[PDB]
């Protein structure tokens, strides 16, 4: 599969010169390509998109087409991220049928399964889990799709995640578990199903607060009483 370094996962329309340069450098090692002068592609990412494959070919008689098609590949990863967010089930099909890597990542570590579980698109989450989307991938803040699905209240999505291997005791960079965010947003039934599949109700975050305490600070006392 294909995975940009952390500094290149942004949309290429947003790349600077140096990003474009870092991308060329990166591509040269990954795919095992002959070293070229980056001043050939002397332009920011917004201009790179305007180039034709021939323009790629004549700049790099030895790797121009591969870089053109490589670029095209990452570009579909963004349209897949977008197709999984807006709920565009058809667009998710065409892109996965044209080769979309179902574990792409943007600048925020979001995968297409993160966005489809955070926004409530049950069909996309299932067709992503069926074609190999990582169920326990964590973004740069550590939020898993079960974090996003439990923080937003999507019960049928929290349950489908638990059915394919979603970790119920995953800790984020701030220490929060899926039972913490379900308590933060007042979703008792998700706290129920989380507590059914093995959620450590006594998990502590980096400030020392439990699911009871988050239910206290946010105003969910009926939930705070059920955890007590």
């Amino acid at each position: 599969s294909i995975r940009l370094p952390a500094h290149l996962r942004l949309q290429p329309i947003y790349w600077s010169r140096d990003d474009v340069a870092q991308w060329l450098k990166w591509a040269e090692n990954e795919f095992s390509l002959r070293p070229i002068d980056s001043n050939t592609f002397e332009m920011n990412g917004k201009a790179l998109l305007l180039l034709t494959k021939e323009d790629f070919r004549y700049r790099s008689p030895h790797s121009g087409d591969e870089l053109y098609e490589l670029l095209q590949h990452i570009l579909l990863g963004k349209k897949l991220l977008e197709a999984a967010r807006a709920g565009q089930d058809d667009e998710v099909r065409i892109l996965m049928a044209n080769g979309a890597d179902v574990n792409a990542t943007d600048n925020d570590g979001y995968t297409p399964l993160h966005l489809a579980a955070s926004n409530g698109h049950l069909e996309i989450v299932e067709v992503l889990l069926k074609n190999g989307a990582d169920v326990n991938a964590s973004d740069l803040t550590g939020i898993t799709p079960l974090h996003a699905a439990a923080a937003t209240g999507h019960l049928e999505i929290v349950e489908v995640l638990l059915k394919h291997g979603a970790d119920v005791n995953a800790y984020d960079n701030d220490g929060h578990t899926p039972l913490h965010l379900a308590a933060k947003y007042g979703h008792l039934e998700i706290v129920e199903v989380l507590l059914k599949h093995g959620a450590d109700v006594n998990a502590q975050d980096k400030f020392g607060k439990t699911a009871f305490d988050i239910s206290i600070d946010n105003g969910n006392e009926d939930l705070a009483e059920i955890l007590q």
